[PDB]
């Protein structure tokens, strides 16, 4: 799998499609693919995070991305990509998109430093954040499925010489049964 380095290498170039799955992990994924092939995959990621129109509304509309905890939701990827033991595949969904692949540079920009601005908030990341150890990124259109729901994957790095495995497993626990804080 890819190098913590050679990931960012990566996302800085914006070659994302070079993030690939390993080829096992690519033929689970085709049996899931199978078995969602009948599904809007749009209307049941809505339905499992509790935001289809059913639901309440405990928005204002003009909420802010990430202004509330309500507005999204943070789960490991069940199919994550190909990379070096340590890196934890993390998918964060939200209920505002981020435009953050505009044609405009100022709102691309804008969302970007959005969605930093999110993470480097987390006490749950400090450490990684301090490490240079976190990393994000947005599958292009081209790339994405469910293109109705903002999601971002987000990628955590546990170096082996830092944490065990049982560590790592530890911590994400924590995050996903705390989630991420909100940030006004
Ligand atoms: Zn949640």
């Amino acid at each position: 799998g890819w190098k913590w380095e050679q990931i960012k290498e990566i996302i800085e170039s914006g070659e994302l499609a070079r993030l690939k799955r390993s080829r096992q992990m690519t033929d689970k994924y085709h049996e899931h693919k199978k078995r969602t092939a009948g599904l809007d995959m749009n209307q049941y990621v809505l339905q499992k995070l509790g935001w289809s129109l059913d639901e309440p509304q405990l928005e204002n509309a003009a909420a802010k991305a990430f202004s509330s905890s309500t507005l999204y939701a943070v789960r490991a990827n069940d199919f994550p990509y190909n990379f070096e033991p340590g890196v934890v595949h993390l998918v964060l969904w939200s209920k505002v998109a981020l435009p953050v692949h505009s044609p405009d540079k100022a709102v691309r920009e804008a969302a970007r430093a959005r969605m930093n601005a999110f993470l480097q908030a987390q006490p749950l990341l400090r450490p990684l954040l301090s490490s240079g150890h976190v990393a994000w990124f947005v599958n292009y259109p081209e790339l994405q499925s469910v293109a109705r729901i903002f999601h971002a994957h987000v990628l955590l790095f546990f170096p082996r010489e830092r944490y065990s495995a049982e560590q790592v497993k530890t911590t994400v626990d924590d995050i996903l049964s705390h989630g991420f804080e909100p940030l006004a």
